[PDB]
């Protein structure tokens, strides 16, 4: 944290926060979301991290250079430590990206090392070739050189993400999947796990070993598991919580704003709210239901009447405000709900759907205020617009995020949010063979126009390539596009750091300090 000259800083340095729901691991090579992630990053840190505003900076790594973005070598700090007291090298990041790699790892982020092109990264999760084989070495104890498969500009901008953080290889070959449990986890980034009570509360306390200690203000953060928004608020106004989690409640959000406006952030994020239609599963293998999906939800009514955040309806998957996105807005988006709602019917009377053999399909959603209004409010307006009859479950996030992989669903309400700035870290979850490919969505063509990408070596020709690709999505209608997500969340006045510059929100409590109240 850099305390400004004049701030004085509160006795007691401890935050509360809510995060959204239970996490579905502490392990860096087995988590996928939000909140896993932002516990992740107060734990485990890897070559670089970002900055208070979001810019890829100097973590375990000090300085980097590259070779035709193609070589990337790390010089790590000397001093970076362990919470054990020993010292972290690149050894360490051989044997964790090794580990991510690993097929036997089933990591949901497998793909990363995809993403990124790390050489035989194809190859290893296919079986063909040993993890050990992976594009990475350690040229000496501080020293950490990756090999790509092609040039990756941006590659550097990827390895702010959980999945490339290292991870304890003595704990974890000992314990086991017990590695992360209080007694023997061990961690590199700015704090340490000191409980880990389920469904009731993590408490993480300062890392003294960390190389960056001197600048942490935080002794102790708590992370919550409260997936109702409106508890969140309601905890966060009886002063218990200093920072809600970022999923506001449509039943008290009016109020906030207008009764604690110093308190309520609103910033730019690059995550997209939508619909994910399981692409191979009848009778969703069939575009003209998707389309007629797609059609008849009206974004309208849900993000200006219903939901009314801030947000701004959706016709992508790739967030138009994303680095690099300069995509083209598709002629439905632009017509009246009417014509939308008329295309609709008749290509589900195309499909075979009639009144007395109408469409009836389930819309999953993890528990939560926020999702299940708008699950009501989109079955609502299905129905109306579109003769549909939807039957909603709600599951908890782990179980959820499970189910979707599974393929054990029709509809499932989703929300993918930016790993770094820049369309492929959106249009690489929807490639044939990604890991995060939780549509189940399989295109050809959409696979060879990301692959052209990085064969072109111009972003002209690279956005406009996304921009098709985005095009491809939308004329399979792989899924349904509702909204751009805003970073609205409540944070205390004595709460300093928070800047919400970052449209990734990749906060770190080491970064934050509380003020004398």
């Amino acid at each position: 944290a850099d305390v400004p000259a004049g701030v004085q800083l509160a006795d007691k340095q401890t935050l509360v926060r809510n995060n959204g729901s239970e996490v579905q691991s502490l392990d860096p090579h087995k988590i996928e979301g939000v909140p896993e992630s932002n516990v992740s990053r107060d734990l485990f840190e890897g070559l670089l991290i970002s900055d208070v505003e979001g810019h890829p900076s100097p973590g375990v790594a000090e300085k980097w250079e590259n070779k035709d973005f193609k070589v990337w070598t790390f010089h790590l700090r000397e001093n970076a430590k362990w919470s054990d007291g020993t010292p972290v090298t690149a050894h360490d990041f051989v044997y964790s990206w090794q580990r991510l790699a690993d097929p036997n790892t089933a990591s949901p982020y497998a793909s990363y090392l995809q993403y990124g092109h790390i050489a035989n990264i194809d190859d290893i999760i296919a079986g063909k070739k040993p993890a050990t084989d992976l594009g990475v070495k350690a040229l000496d104890d501080h020293t950490f050189e990756v090999t790509l498969s092609e040039p990756v500009p941006y590659f550097y901008k990827l390895l702010v993400h959980p999945s490339v953080s290292p991870v304890p290889k003595s704990a974890v070959e000992k314990f086991g999947d017990k590695w992360t449990q209080p007694a023997n986890i061990v961690t590199n980034g700015a704090y340490k796990l000191k409980n880990w009570v389920v469904n009731e509360r993590i408490v993480l306390e300062r890392n003294p070993q960390y190389w960056d200690n001197a600048k942490t203000v935080i002794n102790q953060v708590t992370y919550l598991p409260i997936s109702s928004e409106v508890t969140d608020v309601n905890r966060y106004r009886s002063g218990e919580i200093d920072m809600t989690y970022n999923n506001m409640p449509i039943e008290l959000f009016q109020k906030l704003k207008k009764e604690i406006p110093n308190e309520v952030r609103v910033d730019p994020y690059l995550c997209t709210y939508y619909y994910e239609i399981n692409n191979q599963k009848a009778p969703f293998n069939d575009v003209r239901v998707r389309t007629a999906l797609k059609l008849a939800l009206d974004r309208d009514i849900i993000v200006n009447k219903v939901k009314n955040q801030g947000d701004l309806p959706a016709y992508s998957y790739t967030p138009p405000y994303t680095d690099g996105a300069k995509l083209v807005e598709p002629e439905w988006f632009k017509w009246s709900q009417q014509k939308r709602n008329e295309e609709a019917k008749k290509l589900l009377a195309e499909a075979g759907f009639t009144a007395d053999k109408p469409l009836t399909f389930d819309l999953l959603y993890n528990t939560s205020d926020l999702h299940k209004k708008l699950a009501i409010a989109v079955a609502s307006i299905w129905k109306k617009n579109l003769g549909v009859n939807v039957n909603l479950e709600n599951q908890e996030w782990k179980t959820f995020l499970d189910t979707r992989h599974q393929g054990t669903f029709d509809v499932a309400r989703a929300g993918w949010c930016a790993d770094y700035n820049e369309p492929t870290s959106f249009l690489n979850t929807m490639l044939s063979d990604s890991s995060n490919n939780t549509a189940h969505y399989k295109s050809p063509a959409f696979d060879k126009l990301i692959a052209d990408t990085l064969k072109v070596a111009d972003d002209t020709q690279r956005s406009e390539l996304y921009a098709k690709a985005e095009q491809q999505l939308d004329k399979d209608s792989a899924i349904v596009p509702v909204y751009y997500y805003v970073n609205a969340r409540l944070v205390k006045p004595w709460v300093g750091g928070y800047t919400g510059k970052d449209p990734l929100d990749n906060i770190y409590v080491k970064n934050l300090y509380i003020i004398k109240h």
